[PDB]
């Protein structure tokens, strides 16, 4: 059974000049490696275009860009790409390349950067403590080297409000129970750097086993006054959210499976606005999707 993970501290190389080895990590093994197999899906799908003049402008514009720039801001950035990005995340044989570079990519980084791999200060389970008189909420407070608060991170577990998704394939699956994390965007208490690996749930609200688990990551590094600041997140791509509205849950098909993560709409949304102001290779890379709020379907 996978568990929910976290790190605190207080020309090739493990970290850069702007990020530490653990972002650095996840930028190579899960962001860049997402991005790569989507272009090469684009780069495909531009062969089956019948404007052979747009195909091979398109084509002049990514192999330009990749020269210059390998996180591709520019190609992301653009809503001229949306369609073409939006077309290649619907090919079942792009979602069968992340999802295997998705298992592969949490488990070479959980597993580098373990304590009990042998790293000083590597991840280890995050430990919730339960809410003493609200039965939907678990608590964790994340503490330094010095032992002083850089936050407490506040879960609250959803199982009174079932609705139903639908698989790519029209399955329709009901979601039982389902948590959100109210990841913070600043910090203002304790210095230092944190990292969160928090992991998918089930349907019925029950974890994954450790061969099967996808993770919703959140970096923060010690920035210019000292304090933790928002560098990177991840997820498995193309991530989808259960409705339209900021409280709608993230969710993923992985494996023929249906999981939630632990971050809303509305919450994504404002990390992800964090990561890009902090220079962050994150793309968006998420749809909203229909649902059935109740007990129907």
């Amino acid at each position: 059974e996978a568990d929910d993970g976290f790190i605190v501290t207080s020309n090739i190389s493990p970290d850069s000049q702007t990020s530490d080895p653990i972002t650095k990590a996840v930028r190579e093994t899960i962001i860049q490696p997402q991005k790569d197999n989507l272009i090469e899906q684009i780069l495909k799908d531009l062969a089956a275009l019948t404007d052979r003049d747009l195909a091979e402008q398109k084509r002049k514009e990514i192999e330009e860009e990749k020269e210059k720039d390998k996180t591709l801001s520019t190609f992301f950035g653009n809503p001229a790409n949306r369609e073409f990005i939006d077309k290649a995340l619907e090919k079942p044989e792009l979602k069968k390349k992340l999802e295997s570079i998705e298992i592969a990519g949490y488990k070479n980084v959980h597993n580098t950067f373990s304590a009990a791999s042998g790293y000083p200060g590597g991840f280890k389970p995050v430990q919730w403590e339960n809410h003493v008189s609200a039965s939907d909420l678990r608590a964790t407070v994340v503490k330094n080297d010095a032992g002083d608060e850089l936050c407490t991170l506040n879960e609250t577990t959803v199982k009174t409000k079932p609705f139903t998704l639908a698989k790519q394939d029209g399955t329709q699956v009901q979601i039982s129970s389902y948590r959100e994390i109210d990841f913070p965007i600043k910090l203002d208490q304790a210095d230092g750097s944190m990292h969160l690996s928090m992991v998918a749930l089930k349907a019925d609200g029950t974890k994954p086993s450790k061969d099967k688990a996808v993770y919703f990551t959140a970096h923060y590094e010690e920035g210019p006054n000292g304090k933790p600041q928002l560098k990177e997140i991840s997820s498995p791509k193309p991530l989808k959210f259960a409705g339209t509205g900021d409280d709608a849950i993230a969710y993923i098909e992985h494996g023929g499976e249906i999981y939630t993560l632990a971050v809303t709409r509305g919450k994504y949304k404002e990390m992800m606005k964090e990561v890009e102001l902090n220079q962050g290779q994150s793309v968006d890379l998420s749809q909203a999707e229909d649902i059935i709020i109740g007990q129907g379907q």
